[PDB]
């Protein structure tokens, strides 16, 4: 019996005390030990080498502890692992082996799950310097590295990173690499307070399936002048998203430089999330040199049901290549978003706009392959001041993009800079049903709304239909000569347009083409034969031998004759028609117009 | 030895006995109270004085239990309080201090979560009286009170109100008010058999964040006359919302009174959520009086992807002023829903409408400031017999409003009562890419399916597209002489009109304007001079002066002659077009035209 | 002491190991047993006849002791049962009672849930035959059945059907069979490795409410020819959906067989989910004989934002009758979706849909009861070779469908084969905001873009819009003599259609219809009177005798003479317009006109 006082207070105490389950007669035998080994925490591997516990703090390191709670769970063919709830966990040191090629503090392990509930915080050693917290990675070569299954991470708790500046702009900083990742998962979880280049990373290269973001906040992880590019979640495998998340941020340089979201393999989405203080919303790209795992195509791409307020672009859509492998893009839905570029100076920030068609990552805007999206449903506003922003900025080759049922309030509808890349635009639709908005109105002097700085247009469709007046504009859509257009369907609806000098400029004539169909209101000056009854009137210009037909949009004030109400044109170049001419005499009206041509 | 047997009986008995998880030799040397500790439930503090547990039961208030594992548990710096499953715990008293001013039972404490597996219940103690079950507010007056940072309720857990009726209209009564609220959630909790004022409220005054409902089931919360209102979740903190929940009701009262959603502050959300009972669906209103937190402008509210079977209004915009604050609602979305006016008589419950623009709770309707609204891809069914149904109530003053590409098939499209508010209206855009549904088809004797009973519209755009016949309509659109018309587009397309005496109706004449553009169909009678030969036929009627160009919609019967495919107008208001008299002679036909004026 | 230290190593010895939480004096004086008792998991029953715990392996039945677990927890009024991460756990026998009626395993019971954090996996004893792993019926007779209440199944296990082929296409297989079903879930599941019918179950013909599968996957589940047909998930009561799921399938059989989901009762959702490799996406679909429930009518029904490849339709609707019910499918929202054909031959599996109107069981085409549909803002994509791909193939009675501002982009946009059903439609509705993407373009050969072979429609419209060429089609739509049409809206827009020979095309000539509104491009051979001045133009064909008006696409290459801009019609059949010869002279021209009948 002193061995029985001694076993009880020993170590293997509990594994002599006998338990039944609610004295149940029909439940197993067990002892006390039996059960507590249901669970685990951190605490049963925060200890001493005489195995006396540690409490956490400021001054203790706490990442081996946890690294072995993480390997003896694994070795046990996996469960969940609870970092408690009332306290700070500081981790203050790198971990080694396969993920230290990674600047990796924890290694993760199939089956083991995070259940953190207390504060994960980094101590200041980390200050300066890279570091990715949980790694996934087990190689410091991703390509030698093993995969990472069925690990999740959850809770209510916090991982903050201390709000340590990067050292260098070259380093980079990470919350979670999941890795080559299939069936992992991040819920619930705060990341806060850091300088960092990403807080969550899904796959590598295409490698990794059903990884998620879900319930998650991200609140002020830009800080610094050196941070180089910031993308709160990199989403590098298929068949995984990120879904009803916060992301806040607050400094400046986060305007500039920060995304929210970038998805960059199929059938991968971003959905519920609301985003603020972030240059950009997401990133839609497939990179040649990320298509090792899952092909070199970008499709079933969703961004759905957002809310943002951003300085910079929504949605940037990209492809490229390599000497090898040619990226391309195709298969996306953007639609239910309501966004808004933030109170801002007009070029205070990069470019505002809904929809960007961005080069490449050396600026190549001859590499793109993209097609097949559906822009649809979404409201977009910016402030009236603010003169960089544009439904879409199309800056590289495009071989489709399809807007529905739109509401664009900003300044431009199409745009891109002259001077700048000339971009091959194919499939560019613009359906009749997007209402373009009134708050840009008196403030674009000089400014097309639609400015066409193309190197060509072929296969497109702009339906301009205004809902206010905008006399301040210089025209509705202008061609610079420089842009072919073919194949292609113009046309400026007349509403608020009776009073506008220019609504539709091609400033080659290109709406003289074989396949072009195009129709806009203009002002023509008539002059009459004298002849009594029907009697003709013709144009006192030469310019119209490319219109089919033409009608009135004017009233006439005159009793004594009417000028046509339609014209077709002549082999010069005028426009004629038959009025009449009640008395005899020759007439010289002034007349507004719809000229059509093959429409 | 004695004190030995006499230690492992006593309460300090689990923590003399050792552990070490699953025999590690690397793992923490515990004793049994150790891992014991890493939880809790309500059973460790449901006891008398002398420590022994009482079991929960109708008879029983476990009211101080609940608090005092409440406080504890926020004295170590928090974490999660399992409520157990398989018993009902009864509330019987009012809690004390900071909570008596909201007539609090619970109060909430930062970092102090619920797990809620069993069932929470009111006693009859509550009958007839006000309460708040759980209260977050520290300080009878909310503007003196701290925060509440961090507690979420959760579980597969029950709270039931015990179907106690109110005791007087201006009595109050709430589930869960999480008072100044940063990080709190409601997730997977039923709301049952009650009559209440709120189920949940987030924030207060614009003060919180990051506070959100999901998964919750809310059943029969409303049950009687003396209720005076009732709205479910009552949002009142920014960066929060509400997603995938279930809300009904049976009672007739809460046809009349009760909605599921308020959203009162910036960047809020209502989504995926299912409604059946209720009269409302959501408001979507800035109160100048709940400004102090957020600001005065409710933006980036979005209402998307909810199922709602309403007996009143889906959506109800609005917003106020006080003596020193001025509310302002922009940049909404309401898109993806799917709604209809369930089972009743005509005038038997408010006014049926998927939209309204309301005015402030003392009626007025001349202080509102909202615009940037985009309600797209929403379908709406009533009944055909319900007389008072409407895509849009417009009932207040209108900044801005557009719908693009949903399918409304309800009594009126746009509605107002006559002789009641006069809405000055600005930007309201109703796209032609609208689809107007059939239902109530031949039931519109009398009725103008666009009702346009306003002080004044511009800037807005009616492009009505039928798609079935109703000859039982009075107009498709009217104007009453009372309502000033500018800077406007309103169109009818002629599919199915041919038969209707009125198309558009403009009782002032307003489509004169100089800035209207519109176009209708009408039936007008012509008669043309004798010339054999090109000859102009003439309108009988002199009411055409504003028609800038009209066209033919009839077929031509005659061999000898043919009326004009097209005509203008002249200044005495006669239409002037030139036919062609095969044979010589006086023509006088009717003809239906398309009206056309600056389009 | 001797029976201290023998109570202390019994079963019973936890019970008297005293405990007080976290030595706080306030806190109740409990037992350890008390503080294990309030969890539960598969060990505290997975013992033997003498309580020794069994180790579970593929040589071990754990079936006995799960049930076992189950009953107990029920007879204490529920809670939550834990399967254990790092073991699997076989089942290897059928269970008994009620269940065996149904094939079942295990017998779910009414608030008490599953906690899967381990595997669970059939044992070759199912090889070849029938099973449903989890039943919550307890009854043979679904009939006479009791409820399942309150019961969920969550975690991050799986559930492994052991790669078994069915023995005989006869035989059904299900996971989850939740019965007659309230407020039950499954959540976070893997269901994988099988050949089944259905993955889960909810409802019972309608009885059921609040059922919902959540962040689950199902990975190849079908894998032989001997699958008669699959449905992954079933929903059979109100109220109930899917919500952010991963469907997969592997095998060729998949492709003609699988269904992702089918909503079969009102009030029910699919959303935000994935699915690949699968047949169908959804069936929409209200059979009479499934009416008992929940009513004859299947409302409220919404499919959006889903992901989607699949070999034959996305989603298929569906009505039917019994000898005594009708069924009825009305207000159903399909929105938001991207959804591809994947790569195969033409006709190599069932026709390529994103709509299908499809027959009941029997092949029959005259029972249905479908309308008030919106399809909205989705995009499809089928690639080039895929002859059998639709917008819609509309193959059964149709009483209402409407599409707005969606994205098509495969062979067909209407589509009903020649020679099969010749169903009847009413309020087709294809609004002009959508959008008819070019991949199929130079494919079409022989083939109509709109190939309305139907019976009869009436009350629709159909507004084609191209945004690119294609001269391989033989018209953009075509209706056969068969077809009635009547108070219908057909128009083809101009743009792209200048070179083709046939754009709209009546066989019968239906578009003389007295209700018919229609307008398309046709080419006109006409010729003039010699007279010099205002001259008729008369075409020299004779079947123009419904053309209400006309007007010019084409230029004039004259210098002294004009044609017409537009036209009329007389009685013979002839265009007549006045035009202009400035000398005399017979003229004879061709021209491309828009031809407009009452529009
Ligand atoms: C911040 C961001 O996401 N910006 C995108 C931009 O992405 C490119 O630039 C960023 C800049 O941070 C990344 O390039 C940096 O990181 C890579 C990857 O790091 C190495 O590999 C990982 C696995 C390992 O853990 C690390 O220790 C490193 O060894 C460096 O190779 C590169 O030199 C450096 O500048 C980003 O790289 C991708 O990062 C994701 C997420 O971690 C990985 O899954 C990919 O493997 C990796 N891709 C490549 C090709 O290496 C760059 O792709 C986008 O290009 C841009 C336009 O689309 O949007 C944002 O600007
Ligand atoms: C039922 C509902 O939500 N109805 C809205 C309507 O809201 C207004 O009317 C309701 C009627 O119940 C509320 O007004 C009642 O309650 C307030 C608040 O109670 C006091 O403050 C809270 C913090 C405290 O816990 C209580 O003990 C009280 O001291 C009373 O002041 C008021 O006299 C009474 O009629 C609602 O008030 C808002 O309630 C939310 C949620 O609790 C609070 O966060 C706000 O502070 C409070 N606002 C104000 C201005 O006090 C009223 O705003 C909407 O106006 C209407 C149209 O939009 O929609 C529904 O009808
Ligand atoms: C695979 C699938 O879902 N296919 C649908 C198709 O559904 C019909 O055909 C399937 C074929 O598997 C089902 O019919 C089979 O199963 C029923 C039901 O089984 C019996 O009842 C259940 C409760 C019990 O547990 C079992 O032991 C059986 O006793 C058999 O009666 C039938 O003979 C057999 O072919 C499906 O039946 C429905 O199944 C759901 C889900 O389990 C039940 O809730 C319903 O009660 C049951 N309905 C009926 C009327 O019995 C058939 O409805 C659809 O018809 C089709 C077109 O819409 O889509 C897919 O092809
Ligand atoms: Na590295
Ligand atoms: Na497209
Ligand atoms: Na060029
Ligand atoms: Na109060
Ligand atoms: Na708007
Ligand atoms: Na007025
Ligand atoms: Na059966
Ligand atoms: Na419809
Ligand atoms: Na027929």
């Amino acid at each position: 019996p002193d061995q029985f006082r001694a076993i009880i207070e020993s170590p293997e105490g509990a594994g002599h005390v006998g338990y039944q389950y609610r004295r149940n007669t029909g439940s197993t035998m067990r002892m006390v030990s039996d059960v507590l080994d249901e669970r685990v925490s951190l605490w049963d591997f925060h200890c001493d080498p005489s195995g006396n516990v540690i409490q956490p703090g400021p001054n203790v390191d706490s990442r081996q502890y946890l690294q072995a709670a993480i390997d003896y769970v694994s070795s046990n063919g996996g469960g969940t692992i609870t970092i408690p709830a009332g306290y700070t966990w500081y981790l203050g040191s790198y971990g080694v082996g396969g993920i230290a090629g990674h600047s990796g503090i924890i290694q993760l392990r199939s089956n083991v799950n995070l259940n953190i509930e207390g504060r994960i915080h980094l101590s200041p050693f980390f200050d300066l310097k890279p570091f990715q917290v949980f790694v996934g990675f087990d190689n410091g070569d991703p390509a030698s590295s093993g995969n990472l299954e069925n690990c999740h991470i959850y809770g209510h708790g916090v991982v903050d990173f201390g709000g340590y500046e990067f050292g260098a702009s070259s380093q980079l900083r990470n919350g979670v690499a999941f890795g080559r990742s299939y069936n992992c998962s991040v819920t619930g979880i705060t990341f806060q307070n850091g300088d960092v280049t990403w807080a969550i990373t899904l796959g590598w290269n295409g490698y990794g399936s059903n990884c998620y973001v879900r319930k998650c906040r991200f609140i002020n992880l830009v800080n610094s002048s050196v941070n180089a590019d910031h993308s709160t979640v990199y989403v590098n495998c298929p068949y995984s998203g990120v879904e009803s998340c916060y992301f806040s941020m607050s400094s400046s340089f986060a305007r500039n430089i920060a995304c929210s979201v970038a998805l960059h393999q199929h059938d991968t989405f971003y959905r519920g999330s609301t985003v603020n203080g972030y240059c950009r919303g997401a990133y839609v790209v497939m990179h040649a040199a990320e298509a090792a795992g899952a092909g070199s195509y970008a499709y079933n791409m969703q961004v759905e049901n957002n809310i943002a307020v951003i300085y910079g672009q929504f949605v940037i859509l990209g492809s490229d290549v390599t000497a090898t492998v040619s990226g391309h893009l195709n298969d996306v839905i953007v639609s239910g978003n309501i966004v808004s570029i933030g109170e801002r100076a007009a070029f205070s920030a990069p470019f505002g706009a809904f929809i960007d068609i961005g080069p490449d990552n050396s600026g190549a805007s001859n590499v793109q392959d993209i097609q097949r999206v559906l822009v649809t449903g979404n409201s977009f506003y910016a402030p009236a001041n603010i003169t960089d922003s544009a439904a879409i900025t199309l800056r590289a080759n495009l071989n489709g993009c399809t807007f529905i049922a739109n509401n664009f309030d900003c300044r431009y509808m199409v745009y891109n800079a002259p001077g700048t890349t000339s971009p091959v635009v194919q499939n560019l639709v613009w359906d009749k049903s997007n209402v373009i908005g009134g708050t840009h109105a008196n403030q674009r002097a000089g400014q097309n709304l639609f400015d066409m700085q193309f190197a060509s247009v072929v296969n497109s469709t702009i339906e301009v239909q205004l809902s206010c007046e905008d006399l301040s504009m210089f025209s509705c859509i202008l061609f610079p000569a420089s842009c072919q257009l073919s194949y292609s369907k113009i046309t400026v609806d007349s509403a608020w347009t009776k009073s506008m000098s220019n609504t539709a400029v091609f400033e080659g004539n290109q709406q003289a083409g074989a396949n072009v169909y195009v129709s806009y209101p203009a002002t023509v000056n008539l002059t009459s034969y004298n002849t009594q009854g029907a009697v003709p009137f013709f144009s006192t210009d030469t310019n119209y031998a490319w219109v089919t037909s033409a009608y009135s949009l004017s009233i006439n004030e005159n009793l004594d004759f009417s000028p046509p109400a339609t014209y077709t044109n002549k082999a010069n170049g005028q426009l004629v028609g038959v009025g009449y001419n009640e008395i005899g005499g020759v007439r010289s009206v002034s007349v507004r117009l719809m000229l059509q041509r093959q429409v």
